[PDB]
């Protein structure tokens, strides 16, 4: 992901603007103060101005379960019956068809 | 994205299964009938089943506008302003630090 600079803090992309930043440079880093979120760092006006940027991840959703990510998806469901019949037949993942 | 198998149809998941399928064996693919979901199918008891993953992806929110990515964010901001001051001063992303 070539847009993400790095989990630098407010301070030390404060410091980094300062030291090499120009007119309209940026850089998007990790939130501090909400550390699943990120924030947007500008020099603008000889000044460094901070934007929040909410972030609301992919949700992979199967009948009344939800997943972060297709390989937790997976995972859980070589577990755990993606189907059972109503024999009480657990069906189950096993692995990828190659 | 290695879980992904490809854009085969509920049909050609079904040929693929049953050509060199075995018990357990599954494949990812997106859906036919909901083009930005996916399905998971899977062969059991000399059967082929396939249960649907509804996709709720990514969004970035930062005042009041949404974004499915990162980099649709950044372009936005470097022909709209990110922010505009109240003496009407708009100011915009230029490029990143380096």
């Amino acid at each position: 992901s070539p847009w993400y600079y790095g989990k630098v803090t407010r301070h030390q992309a404060e410091m980094a603007l300062n030291e090499r930043g120009h007119e309209g440079d940026f850089l998007i880093r990790d939130s501090e103060s909400s550390p699943n979120d990120f924030s947007v760092s500008l020099k603008a006006q000889g000044k460094n101005k901070h934007f929040k940027v909410q972030l609301k991840e992919t949700v992979y959703c199967i009948g009344q379960r939800k997943f972060s990510t297709m390989e937790e998806l997976v995972e859980h469901y070589k577990k755990a019956p993606i189907f059972t019949s109503e024999q009480g037949e657990k069906l189950y993942l096993v692995k990828h068809l190659s």
